[PDB]
C-alpha cells in the first residue's frame, strides 16, 4: 500500500495536511493534498495509524435500548468479546440531522 | 455533547450505519443516517470513540525527508515526546492525486 514518495515531489505538510505533486499515468503532473487528521492519531505521544473500519473487526453489530451500539469484536489475542459504546456521547440531533461532535 | 436519543425515534443500527427520525427545532420530523467507521474503533476487543484530530494534542508538524510526518506529540501524562510515521504505509499516488489507502 501507499508508497506516493516515489512518484511525487515538492510534498509538504502544514498542520494535518500533506501536499504534493504527483505523476499521472499518461506523463504530466497533479498537485493535491490530503488532510490527515481523519487517519492518523496520538497513541500516548506516539503517531499511529487509525484502526481499521470497526466492521471489520467487529459482527453483529445491534443498537441496545435507545443509544447504545453493541457488538462482539476481536481482542489482539483473535478472540471476539462483548462490547457496547453510548452514542448518545457525540452523536447529536442537529434541527433533524444526526451529526457527529 | 451528543444526546440525539433524547428528540430522535426508530433508532436502528445495520452495520456501522446509524439511522433514526430527528425532531427539527420547527417541529416535524426528519429521517438520517451517519456512517460510525470513521469516528469509533475497536481497541483490543473493547470500542472506542476514536481519538480526538491529532492536530489538537501534536504540535510542530513537519516533513522529514520524502515520506515521514513528524511531530512532538502529548503523553497521557502530558509531556510532549517526539514520534514520527512514514506517510509511504497508506498514501498512495492514485494517478496524479493522494489517496488513503
Amino acid at each position: 500500500l501507499g508508497k506516493f514518495s516515489q512518484t511525487c515531489y515538492n510534498s509538504a505538510i502544514q498542520g494535518s495536511v500533506l501536499t504534493s505533486t504527483c505523476e499521472r499515468t499518461n506523463g504530466g503532473y497533479n498537485t493535491s493534498s490530503i488532510d490527515l487528521n481523519s487517519v492518523i492519531e496520538n497513541v500516548d505521544g506516539s503517531l499511529k495509524w487509525q484502526g481499521s473500519n470497526f466492521i471489520e473487526t467487529c459482527r453483529n453489530t445491534q443498537l441496545a435500548g435507545s443509544s447504545e451500539l453493541a457488538a462482539e469484536c476481536k481482542t489482539r489475542a483473535q478472540q471476539f468479546v462483548s462490547t457496547k459504546i453510548n452514542l448518545d456521547d457525540h452523536i447529536a440531533n442537529i434541527d433533524g440531522t444526526l451529526k457527529y461532535e
